[PDB]
Formats: C-alpha cells, structure tokens, sequence
C-alpha cells in the first residue's frame, strides 16, 4: 500500500537484485512470517510486514505464489545465471 | 509440536531449500540456541525454538545428530552439487 514510485522501484529492482547476493527478507514477502492485520478497507486479508521499506501492508492473497516465484528466482539467478557465467 | 501438513512441508522443502543460499535458522535447529521448557507431556526434553513457523516446541533427544546432518547437508548442497554443476 506504499505504492510510491521510488519505493516501487526500490522492491522492484533492489531488493530481488540483493537477493542474489544472500540478503533474502523473507519476513517482507512471506505472509506466514508476518501480523494478519485489516490495515486497508479494500476487500481480502492483508499483512503488516516489519521491514521499513516493505510497504505498509501487503495482501495475503495467493502467497504461496509468492513464494514458489521466490524459489524460481533463486534457483535460476544464484545457481543457473552464475554458473553460466563461470562456464 | 505443530505437525501440520502446510508446516510440515514447509519445514521439510522450503526452509532446506533456502538453507542452499546462506539463510541457515540456527536457532530454530539447534537445541543450544534455545530454551529448555516443558511445552509437551510426551516424556523427554523439549525446547522452545523462538521461530514463527519452527514448530511450537521441539525434542532435543539426538540434537547433534541434527546439527551433523546441517553440516552434512551444507556440504553437498552447497558445495558439492553446485560446484558439479559448474563443471
């Protein structure tokens, strides 16, 4: 519910781009590791995450979602992006 | 204790999955780390690890055999696999 365009740019591009590095805030896009809380009065279940910069409240929607694209993305950049790079 | 079918899958694929990328919860694994209580009538020691989805309470019977299997499992994950891939 930031949705400020330098905080949308930030979770954007930097944040996933440290997350190539080890620096994985899981508490900011996993639900189950966040407060269930009705921070917004538009329909559904939302979550208050801690992180400074992780926006207010996030809805809970499909959050496994989020997390399967979180495995892909680590998958993919730390293990096959870098390998080929090696080779 | 918590022994549910979500938590369970979580604490099975997810959190090993991201142990591969330096996200390593000791305290929630290591019965060192933690806080001896009697949460469970079940006979034995049991200690509270301070996770969200670590499970209320956990056994501390064989808890070096855990931490070997950690140093294991970080072994051939993180080193062995990926540097064969690299190859």
């Amino acid at each position: 519910r930031d949705s400020d365009f330098p905080s949308i740019l930030r979770r954007v591009f930097y944040r996933p781009y440290l997350q190539i590095f080890g620096q994985i805030p899981q508490e900011d896009m996993d639900v189950a590791l966040m407060e269930h809380s009705n921070c917004s009065s538009e329909p559904g279940f939302w979550a208050h995450p801690p992180g400074a910069q992780a926006g207010t409240c996030v809805s809970q929607y499909a959050n496994w979602l989020v997390v399967l694209l979180l495995v892909i993305f680590l998958l993919v950049a730390n293990i096959l992006l870098v390998n080929l790079l090696i080779a």
